[PDB]
């Protein structure tokens, strides 16, 4: 579906929080982590225009920066079977994530968020969107156990 999709190397680096930031009482691990992944999914300029436009729309809808929108999506996904369109979009994005050229680094960052900010503390009860992103990075889903 996204033929020719390439990503901008290190596009997410400046968005990765410091361990100190992760320890802040005001730090939102889930929203921040999804924001890091959204930045990592920035298309490389060599990506054909039609593809760039469609992919930007998908990553923005599934990983909104606005927290009110993010919360609204989370609520909808609690009954994901009622939203075929969102389900299709999540599965499509998860598939793209499994082939990310810097997936290894993104998974290490996810594990850092896990250890320093409790990102994966809900284990298998982790919400739909975050679970699919984490499974995209760590295929065996072992982050749950």
């Amino acid at each position: 579906p996204f033929s020719g999709l390439k990503f901008k190397q290190n596009s997410f680096l400046s968005t990765v929080p410091s361990v100190t930031n992760m320890h802040s009482m005001h730090f939102d691990a889930r929203e921040t982590f999804l924001g890091v992944i959204r930045k990592a999914l920035e298309p490389d300029t060599s990506t054909p225009f039609p593809v760039r436009r469609a992919f930007d729309g998908l990553r923005a809808e599934i990983l909104p920066n606005d927290t009110i929108k993010s919360a609204a999506l989370k609520a909808q996904c609690s009954d994901i079977d009622k939203h075929p369109e969102l389900k299709a979009k999540m599965e499509t994005l998860k598939e793209v994530i499994t082939h990310h050229p810097q997936k290894e680094k993104l998974a290490e960052i996810a594990l850092q968020f896990a250890r320093e900010a409790g990102l994966t503390r809900l284990k298998g009860e982790t919400d739909y969107v975050l679970s699919n992103v984490l499974d995209g990075l760590i295929g065996d889903g072992s982050w749950r156990a």
